[PDB]
This record gives structure tokens, sequence and C-alpha cells, in this order.
């Protein structure tokens, strides 16, 4: 898998990324990372579409298999950043797909990059309502230089859901190990700011300028309130469309990964058909 590990200049910053110069036809996959973590999250999901399509990771300041203090910044940033490399890879058409709230990069980077460039966007296992007070905490938490890895070790828990789950272990306990608290107190501070100054995601989506095809596919929260919001969004909205997967933990692109990839495909092939 680390052959396709690259690393380029991008403004100041040196970011690495995944790329495996597949030549083929278009789109693009473009496989957005969340918060303090790597491509390592897409590497079950990189084997499922690898053969078939070109596929890009690309990661974030202060983001990779050795994790460096940076100076600050947010989601606009990652935007700008995702950009850059789509240019000097010379990359036009392709569909961004985003786990948690790297769904902010993707619905900004939607609006940036507009409908010909960017026609449709998967958005995985992201929490689409404004923050409920369990999850408030934890990026109270989290900003906090005394408890922030208490605040990540309250989030493993949510997201592992009482599962021992051996593969999404070991990203967080192993993969996510390296990331201090440069990381993850920004990604509490840009997180709660993104939910403030655009409401949610939801909100988000539905100011865009140009609404297009969006998909959001997740395995939690597994309530029954949560699917309801997600239907009732997709009722109101004829381009929001969403499947609960059922899997175990909070990383569909890990645990499973041949279904993420089914949506994919099929996203891909719409785009495939004009
Ligand atoms: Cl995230
Ligand atoms: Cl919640
Ligand atoms: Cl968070
Ligand atoms: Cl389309
Ligand atoms: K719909
Ligand atoms: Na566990």
């Amino acid at each position: 898998t680390d052959t396709y590990l690259h690393e380029t200049l991008v403004f100041d910053n040196k970011l690495s990324y995944i790329d495996n110069q597949r030549d083929t036809d278009g789109p693009a996959i473009l496989l957005l990372p969340g918060w303090c973590h790597d491509h390592r999250v897409y590497k079950y999901l990189i084997q499922e579409l690898d053969a078939d399509f070109r596929v890009i990771v690309p990661n974030w300041r202060g983001h990779g298999l050795s994790p460096s203090e940076v100076p600050d910044f947010g989601y606009q940033e990652q935007v700008k950043d995702a950009l850059e490399i789509l240019d000097q890879l010379g990359v036009e058409t392709f569909l961004p797909v985003s786990h948690s709230h790297g769904g902010w990069v993707l619905v900004e980077l939607l609006e940036q990059a507009g409908p010909e460039r960017a026609p449709r966007g998967i958005i995985m296992d992201w929490l689409m309502w404004a923050p409920k007070p369990d999850f408030a905490k934890s990026l109270t938490l989290l900003k906090d230089p005394e408890r922030w890895r208490e605040g990540t070790h309250g989030l493993f828990d949510v997201w592992l859901d009482g599962h021992d789950e051996k593969r999404v272990r070991h990203h967080l306990l192993e993969e996510m190990a390296d990331y201090g608290y440069d990381c993850w107190g920004r990604s509490g501070r840009v997180i709660e700011d993104a939910y403030g100054r655009n409401g949610s995601p939801m909100q988000m989506m539905a100011n865009l300028t140009k609404t297009r095809p969006i998909r959001h596919i997740f395995s939690q929260p597994t309530e029954p309130e949560y699917e309801k919001i997600n239907s009732d969004f997709a009722e109101q909205h004829p381009w929001f469309s969403y499947a609960k997967l059922g899997g175990p933990t909070h990383f569909p692109a890990i645990d499973v990964p041949d279904r993420a990839a089914v949506h994919i495909r099929e996203f891909a092939t719409a785009i495939r058909q004009g």
C-alpha cells in the first residue's frame, strides 16, 4: 500500500497523499479523511476501488505517518489544499467521498469546484443534526489541554459502540496514536465553529448555490430518531438520499468496505452516463 504514498509541496506545507495514478476513464474518486487521522483509514476501501478507478487521498496539514505541529487552519484551508493537489495532478472531474467531519470539506469543495467538476458527493457517517449534549460535551473536552485525551477516549467508546472490532480498534489505538493535542484541540474548535456558523451539515448542503446529488451512507447513530431526520430531509430534497449500512462502528470505510464501494460505484456509473 505504501507504493501510492507521495509527498508534494502545497503553498507553505508539505502534504502527503495517496494516488494510484491509474490511467482510466473519469471521474477520479477523492477520498477525504476526517480530522486527526490519515489515508490509512481508507486502505480497505482503496483495495475495493484500486483497479477500476483513479483514487486520490489527500492528507491534511500536520496529518500523516509522522504528525507534526503546524499553524492553525480550518475546513476552508482543507478545500484549497485539496484543489491544489487536484491541479498538480491535472485531474478535472472527480467524485468526492468524505468520512465524518471531512464532510465540511466535501460540502465546501462541492461549492467552490462547482457541479461540472464535482457533480455528486458521498458523505459517510456524519452527524447530520446540531450537536446533542453528549457530543457537545466531547468537543468541550477535546479543546481542553488538560482532558483532550480523556476526550478522544470518550469518542473511541461511542465510535466502537460496544464492539470488539479488530480492525477499527487498530485504527483508533495504533494509527491515531501519534496524533497529539495540536490536532485534537484544532478539530474540536473547527467542528464546533462549523456547526455554529453553518447550523448543521443539512443546512449547509441545502444552502448550496448549486444543489446536486448527495448520498449519506452511515452505520451510526443506530436509533430510529436519526433515520427520521435523514428520511425527512430526503422527502424534502430530491437530490438527497441515504443508506443505513448496519455495520458495527463509526468507520464504514473499514468494517464494511465492500458496501461503501457499492454506493461509490453507483454514483461513478451515474456520472459516466451524463
Ligand atoms: Cl472527523
Ligand atoms: Cl449525538
Ligand atoms: Cl469530534
Ligand atoms: Cl449527475
Ligand atoms: K430524495
Ligand atoms: Na471495544
